[PDB]
């Protein structure tokens, strides 16, 4: 009974408006097929779906990468298998070649063919490549990404395999083999004669090969060869040049000989620490509880270890370091007596030094071996070796008690005894002695055999190469099995995660068709009731009778 | 008969007003489709509908959660199946390798592949994940919400599965396999404490393991192991028992220690040459340029080296040896002064001897090493080794400068530095040090591996590991079926509750359309009767006749 200013059709319109959102959402949900289409839905679901999608894509790419790794491992394994076949053939040839019934032509032919197959192995090692990467040319590792998160990879170990790595660097089966050596040749013994015969046997004559006097450098090599020997010398370069003390003993412990000397170097620091005309050395000086780092050059200015800081000596009565003192300029000469008075130390890397008075007392010097030999090659010394004492006085073998053996220094010359029957034996009694032989190198070596230039133990070396290649092949096989397992895992995981993500997205149409029917029926009923509502007002017109 | 002041239409308007509310309610109900739209209807019904709606939504979301739990269980089960297959292959390989017809190379290959697959098991254990959650990395539990009200959950048990948990920590069938060692374990360092920190770093504390003082016998094996060392000792058995001279130095050259001593053994030959109570030793005596062979027993009769010839000492004025002399009987005491006066030698195999006066001068003695060690185990000596000097005074490590390292004697004790972060390093600066480890043996070795003898009953251990993983698989299966049953129950319950809530809301349209029709018809009737009511009054105007 009101003029449309309180009409009830507004309620119907509002209800239709409330329905329209559900209608639109239902139709759109049918169209997409995914429950979550924008942030208006459960945004947490959207984020979880996005994370799941990223995981699934990364997992699939990782699976493809693992397959690629399997392929590269397969190529490498095939190459290794044929290399193994070649090595087995070479071993078979070597087994053939060991028989003594073969002429030098036969051995040469076998060597030619073996060299051919070794070059074949080298070639196939260099040749094999997989997409610009040489599998067998370098001892690297290859990382295979099979996981979604960074840092999770599988490593394939690759070794450089060739003739050098497998060994034998030229198998060389064709060298001149086992050869019998020639006899004693009594006439060749032109050494010093002596009928001493300490056993008194009338039928033996002792021959000594003199002129084997070792040189001084030989003495130095002998002492340097062994570790832990003793050498006493005077008149050394740098330290010991005044030679106030003679017994230094140089304390050879592990490496280039050390030393120990009393107050002798006071002015020799520049000569020692600066071998050349412009050398400068780092050193550490402390007064006691005050560790300061300094540079020493030609016994001149004690330049501070800073970039360009220059230290000045000051503090008369204390004699410490200060960059900004107000007295005379610092030099090594006076700081020597300063340290002697204050009982400090100036120890450096190549020698720990202290002073009492006006001269440095060396403690733990360490002179270079080559320089030491160059300095004392022509002076007197009593260098000793294990359980032996050797004397040298301004000339090699002053006492004439050092003799050069085959390769070692001995106090006794090579003694050769000549027997009555023309043989030469190392000892008087023929029951012992191992009658000496001659041949192919001189020096009258006491063996019946000359070294054969062929490979020493060919079969063992070839079996070692076979073992190496088979270990490599086993490594590749284990890696291949592990990658196959990784692929199976990653497939199962990506399937499960795909279903998981499907449970969050991907709205069930079974519910959505019924929801659409709801929305459409409500919309139709609402529009019709809106019509029925707006057909009401004209009753007031009917009342007016106009 | 009244002019609108007692109007008869008022009841008509009032009745139309009453029915208008019903008409509007019917139209609105038809538009919405729900029986209750606001509190004007049965409010208790509205509250009940709200509660049912909340319950239905909660149950649906719980069903989705249950599905997610099923998916994660499936992924875990797949990973466990892969691990189980790997373990089966390990068992098969172990059964193969138990046979005694195999060489060390075959065992090496088998152990290599077993180790490879064990590392594969560990990798698949570590890298398996479900949406940022590692199922097999911890012994945790995951709660799945399947109910509408808080606290109603289902728990899934997860166990940490890896090579450590299953046991055997390196299956190690071949031998010389590797097991991981433990960490620094700062708390175990019970050695002597020293905050000295020579580098001055505040955060470093130096710990030294004291009580590592080597015994004197340890020094003896230390000196004896190396060849050519120096040992200075007095108060020795036999030679040096009077200890007239102290600096012997024992001249170790190649083997059991030698010696060099002045005239001290004059009467000590009987004890020294005859360690037991009746021993006899052969000897060679020469009065110069002319050798004679003799036997010595307890300094008594100088029996000739013949079968039974007995030598007596003779020749006053020359002091010769005659097997047919004509003077008094021979004793070593008398021949001692004979040789001392006449400058002869009695050099033997185990010692070169001469005498001047009435006492023998030893030159090239050779004492047995074991007898030496037993003799000087509890006396003062200053034995030295390569470039080192050691002092002992009536007791092991008198100077307290001897410390027993891992296997060698060093002048410095074992130095361990503990870092601020709880790590223990061999050096103060963390850049170096090779952070120390422990494990399986103590002694704090700087190794990541400690050996382990193969196993006891390998197949039993593999079987127990299989049983563990199989039990885990069964547990996951029981839980997974649990969740399937829960999903079925939730679906049935939410369907029933949805049908329940629908029966309270959702007004029957069958009665509602009839209500609309009745309201509309009665409304038109009311409007028309209102018009007819308004058509009545003008009969009074008809009365007025104007």
């Amino acid at each position: 009974q009101v003029i449309n200013t309180n009409s009830l059709s507004l309620i119907t319109q509002n209800n239709i408006n409330k329905n329209q959102s559900a209608l639109s959402s239902s139709i759109e949900r049918l169209s997409s097929g995914l429950r979550i289409n924008s942030a208006k839905d459960d945004a947490a679901g959207q984020a979880i779906a996005n994370r799941f999608t990223s995981n699934i894509k990364g997992l699939t790419q990782a699976a493809r990468n693992a397959n690629d790794g399997i392929s590269v491992a397969q190529t490498t394994e095939g190459a290794l298998s044929e290399i193994n076949n070649n090595l087995q053939r070479i071993r078979e040839l070597t087994v053939q070649a060991s028989t003594g019934t073969n002429s030098d032509s036969d051995l040469d032919s076998i060597q030619d063919e073996i060299k051919s197959r070794l070059d074949e192995i080298d070639r196939v090692s260099g040749q094999t490549q997989f997409n610009g990467v040489n599998v067998l040319a370098k001892d690297g590792s290859m990382k295979i990404q099979v996981g979604a998160n960074d840092g999770q990879t599988i490593t394939i170990d690759l070794k450089k395999i060739d003739s050098d790595t497998l060994g034998l660097n030229g198998f060389n089966v064709n060298g001149k083999g086992e050869t019998a050596n020639t006899a004693a040749t009594l006439k060749d013994m032109s050494g010093f004669t002596a009928a001493a015969a300490p056993g008194g046997t009338v039928g033996v004559t002792q021959y000594t090969d003199k002129s084997a006097v070792a040189s001084s450098v030989d003495i130095l090599n002998a002492v340097a060869g062994a570790d832990g020997n003793k050498v006493t010398t005077s008149a050394d370069v740098g330290f010991g040049t005044p030679a106030a003390a003679v017994t230094y003993t140089y304390n050879k412990d592990t490496n280039s000989y050390s030393a120990a000397s009393d107050d002798i170097s006071s002015a020799n620091l520049a000569a020692f620490l600066n071998p050349q005309a412009r050398d400068t050395t780092k050193a550490t000086v402390t007064i006691g509880g005050k560790d300061q780092d300094v540079n020493i050059d030609k016994s001149g200015n004690l330049t501070a270890a800073d970039d360009g800081a220059v230290l000045y000596m000051d503090a008369t009565g204390n004699l410490t370091k200060n960059n900004a003192g107000g007295d005379t300029q610092a030099t090594l000469a006076k700081v020597a007596t300063a340290t002697g008075a204050k009982a400090a130390t100036i120890q450096t890397d190549k020698g720990t030094f202290t002073s009492d008075g006006t001269a440095f007392d060396g403690a733990s010097m360490s002179i270079d071996a080559n320089t030491f030999a160059n300095a004392v090659k022509n002076d007197t010394y009593t260098a000793t070796v294990g359980a032996k004492t050797y004397s040298v006085t301004t000339g090699s073998a002053a006492a004439d008690t050092a003799y050069m053996s085959n390769g070692v220094l001995s106090d006794t010359p090579p003694t050769y005894y000549a027997q009555a029957d023309g043989s030469i034996t190392t000892t008087e009694d023929a029951a012992a002695g191992k009658l000496v032989y001659k041949g192919s190198d001189g020096k009258l070596t006491t063996d019946t055999t000359s070294k054969a230039e062929s490979t020493s133990d060919p079969l063992a070396a070839l079996d070692d190469a076979i073992s190496q290649i088979d270990k490599f092949r086993s490594s590749l096989g284990a890696v291949q099995n592990r990658l196959d397992s990784a692929v199976t895992n990653l497939n199962n995981t990506t399937t499960n995660l795909s279903e998981a993500q499907s449970r969050i997205q991907d709205a069930d149409y079974a519910t959505e068709v019924s929801n659409m029917s709801k929305a459409q029926i409500i919309q139709q009923a609402g529009n019709s009731v809106l019509a029925k509502a707006n057909q009401v007002p004209q009753q007031v017109l009917s009342l007016l009778q106009g």
